[PDB]
């Protein structure tokens, strides 16, 4: 969802 910590 923000590009950081999920990927």
């Amino acid at each position: 969802r923000a590009x950081r910590a999920h990927v």
